């Protein structure tokens, strides 16, 4: 016996369902534009990257070697020496920031970790898994952390080890959180810079400061500890993975010997998808640095043309500097539902993802977004 | 610009080692027979199943139809009724484990976790992330947590509230935790079964037992909290995927509201993979409970035949009862190295996977075997 007829059908349904909605997508971050077309026939194959891509597997199917390179490409994008740098292809950004908390609870099991109002829901999942103590800080009204909040509540916790949660594009107003302010003012406070963690949730903007002429702080030189950024967001992806790339040193210290069992890998899972990095390199691999910056130049502009369109009229819309969020008032219930846009207080917002070769879409929505003014 | 030549290269060695590859696994558990061809296709769409497919999700592109009667297949198949059962298809039996694990810990905050030697590495990561208390106990020499050193233990330490680890087979020897035994005796210590968790670890028989004539305590009419299987082991998939299958009334109590930011479902993840929920669909949906009877009764079969062969000869190999892992002494570099035998201390193990239409791989295997004797 194969699929009945019924179970065929609702298969078959769903297609036509996914053809009708391929480029939906105007309000999340998920771009929709890959060609993966070449990958489609390894679904044949049982591919299983368990464990660390570096070390070996009798498990003789994964694609540890393209794993590998996908690494490589990340560690000189994010400018640390790949020699000095540890991370792996995760099944999201979720895994990819509870690795990097997991990574600062470790090495400052006492240290709070710190987050602005204006991050991802997944840190609250994390903070409750990890059993890490926890302290919420303010936003500046563009969605940055209130830094002066944070170095306030540093203080009355007389916290010596903060692990400080830093959103590099924050997932509703596209806020970037400035890590070499954040730097300076806890140097201020007479804190070491090897005393304490500062993570990148870089979900999105991690694939656009890089191709950027005046990038925020975020990367190594830049002087964070761990990165994680999703591949299924900007790059595109039909599977939902994420890089999280860390500093060896850091990774390597927190040693995972337990009572009697011994962890042979410093993974947060057992068995990881083999496909999504072979996905991941195909990306990397058929775009040049030029190609990426055009992409994001195209999807940088369109959310400049959008201000522009809507700020000629009455609407007061913005854009952070590098971002592709265009922010606006949140308008009536047709809109919002009828371009499935995220909405959260008195706020809507477009990404212009680069599955948009053209604002067709985009102004489909300024239209219908006036016509209330 | 596409992809270059060395690449494209890189890219066809890789495939033609998986043809190569593809049906070498003897010695793992990850059964490489499924025709997942029919879905190769739905990897041009960004598909997302980011929360609980049982709310909505504004993001369209999603399987959570798929996904809501994998989770109705489940429930029925571990005897829970599926209006009181909560779970989803997890990226591993490791994010199923690790959900269980938070499951009891959140219920039993100074609950001690017990698992026996011949647990899974996977719980010592998730021990480390859930900074969850841990007492190791003694295994029986055929794998079994050695349940009187479990109760001498539970009494030491006083638990009022054990969270019990069961490996329902074990990675090693196929062992069988016996959860029925296990519950008598902890409700002799004067301990009620309100009071305390049962976490079953079924990576691998969580869809052998449910297809076997006696099958041992494992399933919620036997008492269990919350199940974990593998997708990738048994039923065979090309990305390694989890069910986990919990109680409602447990998932529910435990609500995820945190210093202002609330995780608006109870999944651990973020985004989720959305194409995973199909293949297990299609593999659950394109077999009758008959038709995975049979793929069982003849990987049992082999596993006895493979006894039998080495038995006759000096070799003294044995397997569990409903166990398709063979345990026998480990013999040279060459043969392990030259099957990817998995060896743990002085023993060797193959399962038979249903891959094996035929023994012809087993055969190859024993001949090698009883050539040292």
């Amino acid at each position: 016996m194969t699929l009945s007829i019924e179970n065929q059908n609702k298969l078959d349904e769903f297609w036509a369902y996914c053809v009708k909605n391929q480029y939906f997508n105007i309000g999340y971050p998920e771009s929709a534009d890959f060609d993966y077309t070449i990958l489609e026939r390894f679904m044949r194959f049982s591919i299983n990257n368990c464990g660390d891509w570096a070390e070996y597997s009798n498990y003789l199917l994964n694609s540890f070697d393209f794993e590998k390179e996908v690494m490589e490409y990340f560690a000189d994008l994010f400018k640390i020496p790949f020699e000095d740098s540890w991370g792996y292809v995760t099944n999201g950004g979720t895994e990819s920031n509870m690795f990097g908390c997991y990574l600062g609870r470790e090495l400052f099991p006492d240290g709070t970790l710190y987050y602005s109002k204006d991050t991802h829901y997944s840190v609250a999942k994390i903070v409750k898994l990890l059993r890490i103590k926890s302290q919420l800080v303010d936003s500046l009204p563009n969605g940055e952390i209130d830094y002066d909040d944070l170095i306030s509540k540093i203080k009355q916790d007389d916290e010596k080890h903060p692990i400080i949660f830093a959103n590099i594009g924050t997932t509703v107003r596209g806020a970037i959180d400035d890590i070499s302010k954040i730097q300076a003012m806890i140097g201020e406070l007479g804190i070491k810079r090897e005393d304490y963690y500062i993570h990148a949730d870089a979900a999105l903007s991690g694939m656009i400061l890089p191709f950027v002429d005046e990038p925020q702080g975020f990367n190594f030189a830049d002087g964070i500890d761990s990165i994680g950024v999703s591949g299924h967001k900007m790059i595109g992806s039909p599977i939902p993975c994420g890089i999280v790339v860390a500093k060896k040193r850091n990774v390597d210290a927190i040693s995972v010997e337990i009572d009697y069992i011994s962890a042979h890998d410093k993974t947060i899972t057992g068995s990881r998808n083999g496909h999504t990095p072979l996905m991941m390199w195909c990306a990397v691999k058929s775009h040049s640095h030029a190609d990426f910056k055009r992409r994001i130049n195209r999807s940088l502009d369109l959310a400049q043309h959008a201000v522009q369109r809507l700020q000629t009229a009455g609407i007061n819309a913005w854009c952070n500097k590098n971002s592709i969020t265009v922010v606006f008032p949140c308008p009536s219930e047709a809109v919002w539902k009828k371009h499935c846009l995220a909405t959260s207080g008195g706020q809507a917002h477009l990404i212009t993802t680069a599955h948009h070769l053209d604002a067709s879409k985009v102004d489909a929505l300024i239209d219908d977004v006036i016509k209330d003014a």
